[PDB]
Parts: C-alpha cells; structure tokens; sequence
C-alpha cells in the first residue's frame, strides 16, 4: 500500500490518500509446443499474458513420477531460454519424454508444467534421399556373400 | 573451440576444447527398418540383383 | 576507495572513514560440457561461480 500526504509551508499534515495494490509475476504457462525430429524434440512455451521479462527453464527426464516436490532431485537440468531443442543419440523414436517447464523472471518462480514428447514415428518423410544412391560401398559382407 | 566470457564490464581469458562426432552403430540406424526399395538402390545392384 | 565523513550544521568536516575494494568479472569457465551427435557438437560450457 502506498499513503500520499499534502503538506502546507510548515508542512502540517493533511489527510492521508491511500492505494493498495499488489505485484507478482507468476505467469504459468498457457500451452507447450513440441515439434519431433531426428532425435529431437523442439520444445516451444507459451502464456496467456506475454510479458518481456520471463524466460522459461526446462528439465528432462525418462519415466513419470509421482511426486512433483523431488523434481528438484528427481530431474535434471538443461536450460533457461525461450525455447529449447532436445537434441541427443541416447534417445530413440517412440520412448515417451518428459519436460517439466517453469517460468522465471527477476522476481521469481513459477508452478510446474508437465508435457510429454515422442521423436518422429517413422512414416516417410526421412526417405525421399537415396534415389539411385546406395551403392555397394556401404554394405558390407552380406552383399559380397549374397552376390 | 576457444571459449571465453565476455560480459558488460569486461572480456576474460580463453579456455580450449576438443570435439568430435557421434559414431554410434546399429542403434542410430534404428529408422531405416526395411523401407528402402528398389528406388534406393544402385545401379549395379539393380542390374546384378 | 571510498572516503565517507560527517558533516555538523556549519559543515565542518569530522574524521574521515576509509573502506578499499575492488571489482572484477573473470568468470573463467571451471569445466567444459561437449555433447557429441549426428553431424553436432553442442557446446554448454559452465564456470564455477
């Protein structure tokens, strides 16, 4: 709250105007966008308020858990950005990741959001490459035997 | 790759490193699970096989 | 350095008291993290403080 006062030349007090109001930045995510790739995951947030001064902090990990206050311990972290691209070999196409996203500004935190993301489920668009290509070269003795 | 911090006050010194690539094997190619056909092929193969 | 005094009504200058420091930002990198991949390095140095 904030007491505004007017004070003549002696400055004897008047009476008193006050305004109270109050100030955080939450600012839990609205949505979450996840874009598969080769071995990647593009993790994209989004709010319902945008404000130009939150960045929004990732954790990964492999399997669910049932508590949400060990994330700290369970998790681990990999970056504070805008976005983020989950990039890595370990991973393989069809195993379900979780990201738990929160915001971060100056003040400071957010609640938890959960997402769940997978890599690309093979279809066809990682085919049209090799048209005439492949040659003998990169078989090994199985072409040599079988020929 | 030379790496340095760089901030508004100043500069700092340079830290070197040395990467090289991934070279995982039957695991990476996981993807390609029997989908090349006869379009992906090669010519010698084609005529030979 | 910073030099602070006290000052009476007229302004006659008290014993002055002295305090010293200094301000840097080095912020060497402590280790280096590499993450090798598919045709990739990614790069996510760190530094200890």
């Amino acid at each position: 709250r904030l007491t505004v006062r007017a004070v003549n030349a002696w400055g004897q007090q008047g009476d008193p105007a006050s305004v109270s109001f109050r100030i955080a930045a939450p600012a839990a995510p609205s949505r979450i966008e996840l874009t598969p790739g080769y071995f990647q995951i593009t993790a994209t947030p989004h709010l319902a308020v945008y404000d130009p001064t939150v960045q929004f902090e990732f954790w990964f990990s492999e399997k669910q858990i049932a508590d949400i206050r060990q994330v700290e311990t369970s998790t681990r972290y990999l970056g504070t950005a805008l976005y983020w691209i989950a990039a890595s070999i370990n991973i393989k196409p069809g195993h379900d990741y979780y990201f738990y996203i929160r915001s971060v500004n100056t003040v400071g935190k957010s609640a938890f959001v959960e997402a769940v993301g997978r890599a690309s489920d093979d279809a066809e668009g990682y085919l049209d490459f090799f048209k005439g290509k492949i040659t003998e070269s990169h078989l090994g003795k199985e072409l040599l035997e079988k020929v």
